[PDB]
């Protein structure tokens, strides 16, 4: 037959055509390509058997699995190194030890977010805190509710103009203040942590490893702990037993019924073994051309991982995450 990939963009299309005719050359499994204008359109396409697979993030993993699609992950991107591969992380709420407030009592305190609408620093934390948010649904934006929950925060990317409150704690210079880039000292994960570390804010929403990467001294990081969902605090080494959500990697979604799980997989294994990470200078599966990034697959990816059967979107996501998504719906 052949597996039909779905490109959400036209540059994506070019790398797929590239992929298909490069699979030919190496006499491997064939792949055809489909252009669409959005991840959902691709979800529908695959859904109504116009295509066979597509790589999606958690969010669309959520979406694709819903009726009437019922799509399911079959192959998972893999980050890290061949030496140290990783298919996920944990979204954690860090704080400085010594306090008594818990996750259910963060109202009025100061928060430090990696970025606006980023998963770990936003979608997981703000979706989790949802019960404490005085928010009607749409059309009023969540920022609104968040802006009036915490007394002040740093959310790189937050609209300084509409929601100035979400940029108070930020530390960039002039117009670079609250900007969504390295210009903002409290940007991303390490900036988020430092935000907390500098006493600017009381809680940091980052991932479990930023701590370790940044705090070399074991006795230095005994100065921090984690805020667990069961309204209890814990050391940063107990992240597995004390996190807001377990965030998996982007996964290749496919039909639950008659999905061609194996064709896709047999195609995925081989495409990797030949055009995988620094395997060929002819064509590279994980790598976007100049000006373009994360085409088809995450460039930071280094391989794939088969997803066991009977594992749906919800089970793939995890409750923390899955709940975090619905809560914002």
């Amino acid at each position: 037959r052949s597996v039909q990939w779905c490109a959400v963009s036209q540059p994506e299309a070019t790398k797929c055509f590239q992929w298909q005719r490069n699979m030919r050359k190496v006499r491997g499994p064939p792949v055809s390509c489909i252009k669409r204008d959005s991840p959902i359109q691709c979800i529908q396409a695959i859904a109504e058997n116009r295509a066979d697979a597509v790589t999606l993030d958690g969010g669309f993993i959520y979406e694709a699995g819903l009726a009437p699609y019922k799509l399911r992950p079959v192959a998972a991107e893999v980050y890290g190194t061949e030496r140290q591969p990783r298919t996920h992380y944990y979204a954690v709420a860090v704080v400085k030890k010594g306090g008594s407030f818990q996750l259910n009592e963060l109202q009025g305190l100061k928060s430090c977010h990696t970025g606006l609408r980023d998963t770990a620093g936003w979608n997981v934390p703000i979706g989790t805190l949802r019960p404490f948010l005085n928010w009607t649904g749409p059309p009023e934006p969540i920022e609104a509710a968040v802006a009036r929950f915490f007394s002040a925060s740093c959310v790189p990317g937050a609209d300084k103009g509409q929601f100035p409150n979400l940029c108070r704690l930020c530390a960039g210079t002039g117009e670079n203040k609250c900007a969504f880039s390295s210009q903002e000292p409290y940007f991303s994960y390490s900036g988020a942590f430092k935000c907390l570390r500098d006493g600017a804010g009381d809680v940091a929403f980052i991932r479990e490893s930023t701590v370790f990467e940044d705090l070399s001294d074991e006795a230095e990081r005994d100065e921090y702990e984690l805020l667990c969902p069961d309204n209890t605090r814990k050391p940063v080494d107990k992240f597995k037993d004390c996190h807001l959500a377990r965030v998996p990697s982007h996964a290749v979604v496919a039909r639950s019924v008659n999905g061609k799980e194996d064709a896709i997989w047999n195609l995925l294994r081989q495409a990797q073994e030949k055009f995988g990470k620094d395997k060929s200078p002819k064509f590279q599966l994980f790598g976007s051309p100049s000006g373009q990034k994360d085409l088809l697959f995450k460039d930071s990816a280094i391989g794939f991982s088969r997803v066991p059967p009977r594992i749906d979107s919800g089970l793939y996501l995890g409750s923390g995450y899955f709940t975090a998504i619905q809560n914002l719906r």
